[PDB]
């Protein structure tokens, strides 16, 4: 069986890490007009859950370790489009800090987007180690929007998430927006797309939501205040299971940060082993905490 051992680039330790996540976290800071001053926080989200979605718990491929993004089978995965944006964000911080693994770069540019966008502290690990282009997964492995909750389900059991990693991890999309030539759908989930919230649970519930076409044809969900659901986002509202959760995230924020950064972990670490002598896990300081 496909076995991935972290293994720590030779010499590295927690202050090497940090000044990988400085670099990130000043270049989201000076990038503030990218996607109509969004910045670029939510691609590099995306970006480190499409690296990780890739696993296959029956056979062990995919999933971040290799940083199989960089080779165009995937980088060209009709799943990736728009993810271009935040691998180009990533150029000169892996030209900086060369010795870092591709697959340790794209999943720390997710931690560091989410604790610079005021959310949860995500513990995060080195070790991801390049693998060759031979190891990168077969396009469509990455989910699918126009589904329902069954979908949904079927689909994160093949990562080992559960109905609360689920809920939480989609809390993620009161980031950024669907951009109707990157995936066929078009417009944010709510107000305050480049903060980390659990805006995206108070907006399932509270919003009016009207089922239309969009401009390329496609159903999703439309409030009244301009805000969308995908298909799959709104399945989270149909489903009992799922509901009692959007109701417990939209009522208790700090409930929802704590499951997100396990949950959030968990997809950026599955499929590594981890020996029982590497480093615990890591913190990283925001720039604030530095005072950079
Ligand atoms: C059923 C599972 C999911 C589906 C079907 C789905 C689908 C989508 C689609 C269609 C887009 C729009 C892409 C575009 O037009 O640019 C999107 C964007 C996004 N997705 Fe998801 N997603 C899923 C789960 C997740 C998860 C688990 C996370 C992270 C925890 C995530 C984070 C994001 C973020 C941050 C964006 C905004 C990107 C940007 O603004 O450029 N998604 N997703
Ligand atoms: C990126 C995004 C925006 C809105 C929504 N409901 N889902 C995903």
């Amino acid at each position: 069986t496909l076995v991935h051992v972290a293994s720590v680039e030779k010499g590295r330790s927690y202050e090497d890490f940090q000044k990988v996540y400085n670099a990130i976290a000043l270049k989201l800071r000076e990038d503030d007009e990218y996607d109509n001053y969004i910045g670029y926080g939510p691609v590099l989200v995306r970006l480190a859950w499409h690296i990780s979605g890739t696993w296959d718990k029956h056979d062990n491929t995919g999933g971040s370790y290799g940083g199989t993004y960089r080779f165009k089978k995937e980088f060209n995965d009709p799943s990736n489009a728009g993810l271009q944006n935040g691998f180009k964000f990533l150029e000169p911080i892996h030209k900086e800090f060369p010795w870092i693994s591709s697959g340790d770069l794209f999943s720390l540019g997710g931690v560091t987007a989410v604790q610079e966008m005021q959310g949860p502290k995500i513990p995060w690990r080195c070790g991801r180690v390049d693998t060759p282009e031979d190891t990168t997964p077969d396009n469509g492995r990455l989910p699918d929007a126009d589904k329902d909750a069954g979908y949904v389900r079927t689909f994160f059991q093949r990562l080992n998430m559960n109905d609360r990693e689920v809920v939480a991890l989609m809390g993620a999309h009161a980031l950024g927006k669907t951009h109707l030539k990157n995936s066929g759908y078009e417009g944010p989930g709510g107000a305050a797309n480049n903060v980390f919230t659990n805006e995206f649970y108070l907006n399932l519930l509270n919003e009016d939501w009207k089922l239309e076409k969009n401009d390329a044809n496609n159903e999703q969900w439309d409030s009244k205040s301009g805000y969308m659901m995908l298909p799959t986002d709104y399945s989270l509202i149909q489903d009992p299971k799922y509901l009692s959760i959007v109701k417990e995230y939209a009522n208790d924020q700090d409930k929802f940060f704590k499951d997100f950064s396990k949950a959030f972990e968990k997809l950026l670490e599955n499929g590594i082993t981890f020996p029982k002598d590497a480093p615990s896990p890591f913190i990283f300081k925001t720039l604030e905490e530095q005072g950079l």
